[PDB]
């Protein structure tokens, strides 16, 4: 068995009403009252579009909802309001349907975004300590209520560079953390599955959260974007290994008891732990200190229990020049 070090009975301490998201009725509004400006994307459930407020001429997102089981629909919006007025949270304006057809939409505030691949390779030292802040007062907020995230990666990180805001977005597979609940390991992009999803591991918290974090701290100090650039699920392991040891894979098995598939086998191969100096060369040094890869190594671990918190990242000194401009 395994639990989160931190907000282990958060939810088991609120009402029920608070994490029985198959029991939240949402208020729909009418999304008459937006026009639509600009299509910004698609995924497997949804389809996101710039627009306007025609009563107030606010822009927005609205992000437009395919056919899912309502529950998932229930989850993401109970979650959403459960984390209203969270810091550097995507803001949800307003749950809204088309009168007529009855179709779903959540409205999110707009965010001027940077495309993140060419963001990240103009990043300074400064703005990494500064966006890698910003972004952990996300998580730990959302631990903090109760809620992993399960899909931190950098296309759900909106920076305005210009603004210099930040907001976490797409909680569509957010959950409720309860201790003991054993969770579906397919969450995250494969780039910033932990390990424990690529083990088959469930019962899994918040670190989840932690290592895809990590991964993102890794990509934008060593200029390697995604870090670890996996082919498919097995070999996205495989790239882990080659970096944190397969003897060091073994320990962490051994410890939670982990069946690992045997497909595994064949590939994994024999790999020693590597030094996070490694990755250093002239196109990134400037990007990397002693304090950045002090904490990288405690948030790449295999071992989520030993994962430092968002908080715990948060106190540690490579953030120190942010918290003394932010005072
Ligand atoms: Br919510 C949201 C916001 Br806000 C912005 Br900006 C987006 N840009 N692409 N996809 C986006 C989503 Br989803």
């Amino acid at each position: 068995g395994s639990r989160a070090r931190v907000y282990a009975e958060v939810n088991s301490l609120r009402s029920r009403e608070y994490w029985d998201y198959e029991a939240h009725v949402p208020s729909w509004g009418n999304q008459d009252d937006y026009q639509l400006v600009r299509k910004l994307g698609r995924g497997k459930y949804s389809e996101v579009f710039e627009a306007i407020n025609i009563t107030n001429n606010e822009r927005v997102v609205v992000k437009i909802l395919k056919p899912v089981k309502k529950k998932k629909i229930k989850r993401e919006v109970k979650i959403l309001e459960n984390l209203r007025g969270g810091t550097n949270i995507i803001k949800l304006i307003d749950t809204v349907k088309d009168p007529v057809s009855k179709t779903p939409a959540l409205v999110f505030e707009y965010i001027n975004n940077t495309d993140f691949k060419q963001l990240y390779q103009i990043l300074t030292d400064f703005d990494i300590r500064f966006y890698m802040y910003e972004l952990l007062k996300a998580l730990d907020y959302c631990h903090s209520k109760g809620i992993m995230h399960r899909d931190v990666k950098p296309h759900n990180v909106m920076i305005d560079h210009q603004q210099k805001k930040l907001r976490l977005i797409d909680w569509g597979l957010a959950e409720f953390y309860h201790p003991a609940q054993e969770y579906n390991v397919r969450v995250a992009s494969r780039y910033f599955k932990g390990p424990e999803l690529l083990v088959d591991y469930q019962m899994y918290d918040y670190s989840l959260d932690m290592w895809s974090l990590g991964c993102m701290l890794a990509s934008m100090i060593f200029r390697r974007e995604p870090f670890f650039h996996g082919q498919d699920n097995y070999d996205q392991l495989v790239r882990i290994a080659k970096v944190l040891g397969t003897e060091e894979l073994y320990g962490y098995l051994k410890k939670y008891h982990i069946d690992l598939d045997p497909h595994f086998n064949d590939i994994l191969g024999q790999h020693s732990r590597k030094r996070w100096e490694n990755f250093i060369h002239s196109e990134n040094r400037h990007l990397v200190s002693p304090e950045a890869l002090d904490l990288l190594d405690k948030l790449l671990r295999y071992d989520h229990q030993q994962r430092l918190t968002a908080k715990e990242a948060m106190e540690h000194p490579y953030f120190y020049p942010v918290v003394k401009e932010q005072s």
